[PDB]
């Protein structure tokens, strides 16, 4: 009896198959990278606007400079003379709850609040009372004084193409409240993509409510940022190889050593 | 004090994000796509549209090749071990670079070295057979002339229809005519096609000098293409094992030979 | 500009290296060993000799458990793909977690909470079984009451002979009597044994307050013991695959059920 | 035919075995961590002085502060709220030719020079003429004026306990020359451990010259630093969490953005 099960790709036959679509049909149907992601991650032929939204998400998350945790770590590996994969992975491993990997939790938290019937102000006050950070809100450098154009682009697309945007609308109401409290509490790219994907999955017509919930629960949304930002991290690796930057060592003047005494 | 880091690809400090000198709104207004964003971030060039589309086609054809290959299998094992997406993806990516996923790069370098040495295809084939070296990017387990690899056919047709010049692909196709005459399954395979066509894009699209094209190949651009493309399939395998509720795996002892010292 | 980083464990700025307030020469003069260095670097404490020796025993008993387990299997595949030592080690380490090798933190937390709350062993088990929650540190795929784990025996024997008190181990063993009477594979596994024995060590060695001991459990120190110990074996498997001249692995299709959508 | 082959550990029986030794015998013989490493990596019961040297190497490489590439990367992951393994791995992935991973190359380069009969001065000149860095030489902060006590501790042990140290003696002659040229060109911890392991493996009696050279070739020596430094990287992970350190973002003033116009 077979010990493994697989559903997404069959490479055994005359032609490669992605989720029951032979590769020739993938190209004949002009499915693009977004359509291939729809097949491999969601086992569906998603609508064109959904495929294009996926591609837009990969484009807008591609890079955000060398200062962020993962790009900084990739740059260090590259400067340590490591190979592409080691350097990329060293940076990818920083993606999580604080940096880049709040899409899953933003989708879950905003969907829960919305579906439960609580209004935006009740959601904000409940999270504050419980000491819970709102996932998908907040940014170290972008703010109401320095808005995030990636969020604007995504919003504009969703409004032009999506048949329904109730969760995005709810999250934008939350953002009006949080930014009035502190200017950095914007709806960040993780929050935008997360809530937009809930609206997309629930209303595109390719999924049942249970199927959409399963995709959010198993972590598909965070994958969008991982795949998108991998392009920028590889770009930083290549750039540092071209720049011929030597081994980095962090300066002692930026480190406070406070070791135990009387040992 | 002087800056310790240098960067050339992206500037997020302003009001509007910039990728290699193009503000993010312009990237979208010019319909650059994923391939154009790659050209900006990896090469700091605005590539022609046909080159951007070829890059996307490469990412589509390399997206996945089933669960049995080294990296997909390692990602599946992590997923079955209850790990998170990034850990599982990275466990599989870490298998890439030599015997798995390294042939795009190896084929681009080998064919480029032969072409740049000024030797003709027959001299190249004979030099490799004398040196007991396999030609990288040549050979398939079952495909042959008149039974093509469809991934090769699709990409090759696009490249020949859109690229102004394809001298390295032309050379590789001349090598294929010779190797297939020796053994019919010695076709130009998908690694060979992508490798040589990617070199032809860098050398002939007009955005690079030869020094820049050769440098991007040397520092690993084709390793990047395989990694970025295949990451999509590996994430897919992670999600699939969770969808299929697959539990912890432990390899059976009946498929392991234990030969410890006496 | 104020310092952006804070650190407490090692100072390499002076002529002589310092580990947690001790110059490296003093570490060797005091014969601290690997276990004593771990006490300094992970806990910033001087530990009794039996605690240091227990730590070393844990690292020795977790060093390896064959090539079939998730992480060793992944390391081997990665070595067979021609990759380097660190990539291959890390591909295997990334499988460590809730199902394989990384149940020490959760076992320590769940047994400590039950023990501290005064719940008797049967009430803890029945609760967990009624709730469908797995008891972390219980269960094994191949070891059982019919095939006992000698690593557990060795650890138990040491802890009972050398520790001043073993209340959490004693509680966990009462739980194991109950779970193994239900199903023979529901043994106290190495993750459970080390997890509870470390709680007993931290709480009763005299180097920690209860609050300090609870914090190190909370932040995840205990899983580190298995990661550090098993890294020796995974490096061993990497070297073994090179010494055995093992080639590229591909999982056999006969062991995979392809159920794609129609 | 079996799809996997293995020779280091057999867990199929009632009692676990490491390279032919049942786990109870490992403890009965007081083999320690160093002895277990001898079994799992070298398939040998090594002499006690070799086992103790292995343990000393793991102790001296355990940590070297938070500024080095790998510790820094681990710290960044920890500050990004990641788990232990992800954070450790992010730092281990920096180990290589420049940082922590020059033991294999130092052993190879020094062994091939020594065996070739070339004297230390002519080896230094030959590498300089060929534009090749001497692996195992050099350090960013340790120098003639800021010596490395780890190297001193290791040297003292090797001189007191090893039966023969010809490669270490040769490397120390190379160091005298390179440090006269530039103060940073010390024999670093990678070079010391690499060359000492060649002396250990060739002269402990457990290996033939062929077996000893194969170990250098497959890359066992780099594993000593990886295994040792993993303790320090885990220590940094724990430390950042205990210190409740938040998400890090590098300051823009320390980055020169030079994009195309
Ligand atoms: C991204 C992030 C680390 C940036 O935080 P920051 O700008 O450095 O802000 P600080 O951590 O200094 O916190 C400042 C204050 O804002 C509050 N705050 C920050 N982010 C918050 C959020 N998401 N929800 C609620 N309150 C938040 C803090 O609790 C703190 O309040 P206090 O003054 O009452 O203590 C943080 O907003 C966050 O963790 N967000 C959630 C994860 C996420 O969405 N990440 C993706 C963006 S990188
Ligand atoms: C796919 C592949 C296994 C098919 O080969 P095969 O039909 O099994 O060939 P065999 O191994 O049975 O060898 C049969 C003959 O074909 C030759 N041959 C096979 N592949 C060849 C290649 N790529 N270039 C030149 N000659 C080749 C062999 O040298 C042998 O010649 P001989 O009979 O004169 O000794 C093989 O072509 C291959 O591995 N190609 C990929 C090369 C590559 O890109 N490798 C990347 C990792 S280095
Ligand atoms: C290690 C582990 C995967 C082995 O599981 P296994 O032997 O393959 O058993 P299965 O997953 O097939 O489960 C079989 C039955 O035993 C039960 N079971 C297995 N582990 C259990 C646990 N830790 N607590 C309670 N019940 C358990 C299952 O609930 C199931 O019960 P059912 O017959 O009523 O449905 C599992 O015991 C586990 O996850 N343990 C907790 C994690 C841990 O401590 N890991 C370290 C050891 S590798
Ligand atoms: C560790 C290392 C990166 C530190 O370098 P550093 O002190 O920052 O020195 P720089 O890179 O600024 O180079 C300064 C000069 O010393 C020379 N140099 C540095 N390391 C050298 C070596 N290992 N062999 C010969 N010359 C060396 C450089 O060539 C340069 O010479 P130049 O001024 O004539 O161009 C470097 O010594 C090295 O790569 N060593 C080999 C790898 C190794 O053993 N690493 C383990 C220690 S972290």
């Amino acid at each position: 009896p077979a010990s493994f099960m697989t559903s997404i790709c069959d490479e055994r036959g005359q032609e490669l198959i992605y989720a029951g679509m032979p590769i020739t049909e993938v190209f004949k149907e002009e499915m693009g990278i977004g359509g291939v992601l729809g097949l491999l991650w969601f086992q569906k032929r998603l609508p064109k606007y959904s495929c294009q939204f996926i591609e837009m998400c990969l484009m807008v998350t591609a890079d955000h400079g060398p200062a962020v945790s993962g790009a900084h770590n990739t740059i260090i590996c590259a400067r340590a003379g490591k190979d592409l994969v080691s350097s990329l992975t060293s940076g990818l491993l920083t993606i999580g709850d604080r940096f880049g990997g709040a899409l899953d939790a933003a989708a879950k938290m905003f969907s829960k609040a919305f579906d439960s019937g609580i209004i935006p102000m009740e959601f904000v006050n409940k999270m504050k009372k419980e000491g819970k950070l709102i996932m998908g809100i907040g940014h170290r450098v972008k703010s109401i004084n320095n808005p995030d154009m990636r969020v604007q682009i995504l919003k504009d697309y969703v409004r032009q193409h999506f048949p329904a945007t109730p969760l995005l609308d709810y999250a934008l109401e939350v953002e009006k409240i949080t930014t009035s409290k502190k200017p950095n509490l914007i709806l960040n790219v993780d929050g935008l993509i997360g809530v937009a994907f809930v609206d997309m999955l629930r209303n595109c017509g390719s999924f049942t409510r249970e199927e959409a919930d399963e995709y959010i629960d198993i972590g598909a949304l965070n994958g969008i940022f991982v795949l998108g930002r991998s392009m920028g991290f590889i770009g930083h690796y290549l750039d540092q190889k071209r720049l011929k930057q030597g081994l980095y060592r962090h300066p002692w003047d930026d480190i406070s050593y406070v070791l135990p005494e009387h040992m």
